[PDB]
């Protein structure tokens, strides 16, 4: 798995977008997570309440939680594939007390790309969606490697 420069560009560019409203776009995609796989919600004790769209929409938790996840998720993404020492840890939050199963994070991916297109899809077209479908498998494989260094499964 790699991405050219053109494509890393392509990546960043639109997380510029996403930056200029994080807490929206982390809104839009946990709850775009949450309606597709209901299941998940389960895993967070922070929200297991929440039932509707309505009790997502309006949730304190949920709007902080979007922002943590794309705030950590950016950080990675802007290294451009390469590693480094200081972001080997893995970011957790009082939100879960479980480690979240990798499936979950491609269960996130999904709700990444869609909610991408709907809010840009001028400059998030297919080229843009096959990069940022890349970076976020890069994102993944580096999130299994933390679990099996550390002894969490996944």
């Amino acid at each position: 798995m790699v991405l050219s420069e053109g494509e890393w560009q392509l990546v960043l560019h639109v997380w510029a977008k996403v930056e200029a409203d994080v807490a929206g776009h982390g809104q839009d995609i946990l709850i775009r997570l949450f309606k597709s796989h209901p299941e998940t919600l389960e895993k967070f004790d922070r929200f297991k309440h929440l039932k509707t769209e309505a009790e997502m929409k309006a949730s304190e938790d949920l709007k902080k939680h979007g922002v943590t996840v794309l705030t950590a998720l950016g950080a990675i993404l802007k290294k451009k594939g390469h590693h480094e020492a200081e972001l080997k840890p893995l970011a957790q939050s009082h939100a879960t007390k479980h480690k979240i199963p990798i499936k979950y994070l491609e269960f996130i991916s999904e709700a990444i790309i869609h909610v991408l297109h709907s809010r840009h899809p001028g400059d998030f077209g297919a080229d843009a969606q096959g990069a940022m479908n890349k970076a976020l498998e890069l994102f993944r494989k580096d999130i299994a490697a933390k679990y099996k260094e550390l002894g969490y499964q996944g």
